[PDB]
């Protein structure tokens, strides 16, 4: 069964338009991401100060921000959590969801920044929502029942062994919130013609989940059938900024190569899983293996890459471009 919206290919200038990185554009995202390399773990003042940037860098570009805020039990007694949702068009009856989790580790050896985990993520959809604002503000004036939405994810990581008590405290809390908000076709605006939508998770179109991004060279795959139309964009758009010489190598007729043209088999337990459950289509934008520092005291930012960062910018600002036609 083929995607259910039809694909249409970037065209060539506005995939070099979306490959170009500026040095303000540098300069610009490492500002951003500077917010986020702190340590921010569940129930602390530099958590709170993280998500009050977060909504107010999303407010001030007019989304409709809202925050699904709840307490929920852990194995560290009741912790306060607060997801992050931001609709460029609440009306819209279909989104293309991108998410991170915002959260850092709390590790008992030591001061956790999370860098890749999810630093980086986070400030990539708070700099794809800046560097697309205009294309974005023109596209949600168009009516055609499609908008993007960033969600950042609360309480992604466990506070002692990993379980599934113990864990995704923010996106089980949303998947089901949003899977019991019932609604309909006739309340939305422009769905897709054999659309089913009884309650809100319908309406994820896709979910892209950015996550352990930042370190030089990663691998993806597809993991997921369903969402191969999707993933195989990615792949392509990756090939094309490649050709178009537009991409950061340590040399030469280098070519990146991080969208493996393969699936894998692999379970990974992330922010997805709960949304998976509830039949939303995934792209899973995770590396394979993980980064070396993954869940050490070096994940900081002195061990990102920043070339490979600015490679992902490119692929990620065409994607978004293509999906939405920007
Ligand atoms: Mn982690």
């Amino acid at each position: 069964l083929k995607w259910p919206r039809d694909l249409r290919p970037l065209a060539h200038h506005d995939l070099l338009y979306m490959g170009q990185i500026s040095e303000e554009d540098r300069g610009d995202f490492n500002a951003t991401l500077r917010n986020f390399l702190v340590p921010r773990v569940v129930g602390s003042q530099k958590h709170r100060e993280v998500r009050e940037f977060i909504v107010r860098s999303l407010k001030d570009l007019d989304w409709d921000v809202e925050e699904d805020c709840f307490d929920g039990q852990t194995p560290h007694g009741i912790k306060p959590f607060c997801n992050v949702i931001a609709t460029l068009n609440p009306s819209a009856c279909h989104r293309l969801v991108l998410a991170c989790h915002y959260d850092s580790l709390l590790h008992k050896e030591g001061t956790f920044i999370g860098a890749t985990d999810s630093a980086v993520p986070c400030a990539q959809l708070l700099y794809l929502a800046r560097s697309l604002n205009g294309k974005l503000q023109n596209q949600k004036t168009r009516g055609d029942g499609l908008t993007l939405q960033l969600v950042f994810f609360d309480g992604e990581e466990a506070f002692e062994r990993w379980s599934s008590h113990d864990s995704l405290y923010g996106s089980r809390h949303l998947a089901q919130k949003w899977h019991e908000d019932r609604t309909s076709a006739e309340r939305l605006e422009s769905c897709l013609e054999r659309s089913e939508i009884a309650n809100q998770i319908d309406r994820m179109e896709v979910m892209v989940l950015l996550d352990l991004l930042g370190a030089e060279n990663p691998r993806f795959y597809s993991y997921f059938g369903e969402t191969q139309p999707v993933y195989r964009r990615l792949v392509n758009i990756e090939s094309r900024l490649n050709d178009a010489g537009l991409m950061e190598l340590p040399r030469r007729r280098r070519r990146t190569n991080y969208f493996s043209n393969s699936s894998t088999v692999g379970f990974i337990e992330d922010d997805h899983i709960p949304f998976l459950k509830r039949s939303v289509p995934i792209v899973h934008i995770i590396p394979s293996p993980f980064p070396d520092v993954w869940h050490t005291l070096d994940d900081n930012e002195q061990n990102l890459h920043h070339p490979t960062i600015s490679n992902l910018n490119k692929i990620f600002k065409a994607f978004v471009s293509e999906y939405l036609q920007l």
